[PDB]
């Protein structure tokens, strides 16, 4: 595979996401602005 699972919770907080890709632009939230 490559991504599109579960198990992808954000390294910073804990938000699950679906795609790598997903958790990648949110991973700005922590330090950028919080969204
Ligand atoms: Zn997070």
């Amino acid at each position: 595979g490559s991504s599109g699972k579960r198990p992808f919770v954000c390294r910073i907080c804990l938000s699950a996401f679906t795609t790598k890709a997903n958790c990648a632009r949110h991973l700005k939230v922590h330090t950028d602005t919080l969204s």
